[PDB]
């Protein structure tokens, strides 16, 4: 199984990729959810259902940290960290990105079963 986190804003997520260092780490980027605990972002809503029934083909010794990024106010400002770290370079919630690899899907495509699957398998092809 995956070790699951579930982290609120870019400080969170750095300190859990860092303590999670040795890991295969996969991360989504989702807006964060409201007192309901339904995103702000629709495309977010979607994609929760089929990433959970596709978490079970990430590898052995995998961790997920599910990373609300803020309000839409936040994200909507092209200055912030998430689209402005090298490393990260969101264009999008929902991302789900392998930090350091070309591993990434964007907006409907974190809603689709064949690619998150190929996702968790680092089995997506950039050509």
């Amino acid at each position: 199984m995956v070790k699951e986190i579930h982290v609120e804003g870019f400080e969170a997520y750095s300190k859990a990729a860092e303590e999670n260092n040795g890991k295969n780490i996969f991360a989504l980027f989702c807006g964060s959810k409201d007192a309901n605990g339904e995103s702000w972002c629709p495309d977010c809503v979607t994609a929760e259902p089929v990433i959970a029934r596709n978490l079970k083909y990430a590898p052995a010794d995998s961790v997920f940290i599910h990373c609300s990024v803020g309000e839409r106010a936040f994200w909507k400002d092209q200055s912030n960290v998430f689209r402005k770290d090298p490393v990260l370079k969101l264009k999008c919630v929902p991302t789900l990105l392998k930090p350091g690899t070309p591993q990434r899907l964007e907006e409907e495509q974190c809603a689709d079963d064949n690619l998150v699957q190929m996702f968790f398998q680092e089995e997506l092809e950039h050509h």
